[PDB]
């Protein structure tokens, strides 16, 4: 039924939205089945779990891997080696480090900046004013491609609160784009299994769906 859930979900998305199939807590065989249904973008929250899966998927030539979880400095080199996108960039120090590493490795990861717009004790994220302050410095990084913002809803929001959070993410990104015209801030990484339709309606370009596609762990 992975193939059926994928087709059902894709039929609903406009061309502007790409789906990331979030395979965290599912094995390589799940990913293989999604791929046979035409899925190419997969998301993981742990670097080592993705490294292991990648070693079991040598049959898949054209995967794009997205890192969705908190990235500490001790996994930064592996992150840059093994992921195409890193959505969870939540600080200047991390951004600067990824940029130096990417230089040394000859890679150019595509990054989203993970921004905290509402209180959430479960997730890290940039303070909006801290992010406005660092934009000149982020603008000058040469070895990463900063492409957008990532926003994750605090647990237990209502539909209406979620809808307003995603709208706020859209408007904040536009404000940053105006303040940093060097940045190609074209993306909004938002929406998961329960709220992706709200995210799409407010301008998401990447949605991140796990459970609705793969079922539970
Ligand atoms: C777990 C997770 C997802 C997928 O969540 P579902 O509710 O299973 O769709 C997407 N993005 C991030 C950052 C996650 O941690």
């Amino acid at each position: 039924q992975i193939a059926e859930r994928l087709a059902s979900l894709r039929s609903q998305l406009p061309p502007s939205v790409q789906l990331i199939a979030v395979s965290k807590n599912h094995p390589a065989a799940a990913i293989r089945e999604a791929y046979a249904a035409g899925q190419r973008h997969f998301g993981e929250n742990r670097v080592q779990e993705a490294i292991a899966k990648q070693a079991e998927l040598t049959d898949l030539p054209d995967l794009t891997w997205h890192l969705l979880g908190k990235l500490q400095s001790n996994k930064a080199r592996k992150a840059v080696e093994h992921f195409d996108w890193i959505h969870s960039v939540d600080s200047w120090a991390l951004a600067e480090r990824l940029d130096r590493i990417a230089g040394e490795l000859g890679r150019s990861p595509k990054l989203c900046l993970q921004v905290k717009l509402l209180p959430d004790p479960n997730k890290a994220g940039w303070d909006p004013a801290d992010l406005r302050a660092e934009l000149p410095q982020l603008s000058q990084l040469q070895q990463v491609q900063i492409r957008g913002l990532m926003v994750i809803a605090p647990l237990g929001l209502t539909a209406a609160e979620t809808q307003a959070l995603f709208a706020q993410a859209r408007t904040f990104a536009a404000e940053l784009q105006q303040q940093a015209p060097q940045l190609r801030l074209t993306e909004l990484s938002m929406g998961m299994s329960s709220d992706w339709p709200l995210a799409v309606a407010e301008g998401a370009t990447w949605i991140r769906v796990g459970t609705q596609l793969f079922g539970p762990r």
